[PDB]
């Protein structure tokens, strides 16, 4: 198994969602960036694993659900089997990494990608160990109801740059943003 790794769109405010949905209108580059980066996968005979909570995979449109050519694992508790369309149900996060060691996923995934939502990054970004944030800031205010935690920047580094994600603003229904990485090894 390759990087462990979070995605995030976050307003100004911090916003990650308002009652799931986007709290900006959708974006379209925005979208294909986030396809992008958690479909490619550059070892050869895997897929990217994608690891959510309940909430964030039902607030995907079913269009969009499985997002395709990744492995789609949901955690819940509540849940007894994977969603409709999803491939893996984990209890946790500890569980889900877990499973990626055992013979059913082991020589499957390359890099694990967190999508959502607010308490699985939370849990994702306060354990130990080699961690990266892709965080695209949306640079307005815009009403939300989930938030994105806090980056604690004595322990992830802001990356001048990284292959394969513009560095300068971008503008999209006359709304700015910006890509930005952040890794910590702790
Ligand atoms: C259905 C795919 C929406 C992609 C655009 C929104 C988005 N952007 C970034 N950079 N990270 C994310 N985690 C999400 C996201 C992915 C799934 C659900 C809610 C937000």
């Amino acid at each position: 198994v390759g990087s462990l790794n979070c995605i995030v769109a976050v307003s100004q405010n911090m916003g990650i969602g308002k009652n799931g949905d986007l709290p900006w209108p959708p974006l379209r580059n925005e979208f294909r960036y986030f396809q992008r980066m958690t479909t490619t996968s550059s070892v050869e005979g895997k897929q990217n694993l994608v690891i959510m909570g309940k909430k964030t995979w039902f607030s995907i449109p079913e269009k969009n659900r499985p997002l395709k050519g990744r492995i789609n694992l949901v955690l819940s508790r509540e849940l007894k089997e994977p969603p409709q369309g999803a491939h893996f149900l984990s209890r946790s996060l500890d569980d889900a990494l877990k499973l990626t060691e055992q013979p059913e996923l082991a020589n499957k995934v390359d890099m694990v990608w967190i999508v959502g939502g607010s308490s699985v990054y939370k849990e994702a970004m306060n354990h130990p160990g080699h961690l990266k944030l892709f965080v695209t800031r949306i640079m307005q205010d815009f009403e939300s109801d989930t938030f994105f935690p806090e980056i604690d920047l004595e322990k992830y580094k802001l990356l001048p740059e990284y292959p394969g994600v513009l560095s300068d603003v971008q503008e999209e229904k006359g709304i700015k943003y910006k890509f930005e990485v952040y890794e910590k090894n702790d």
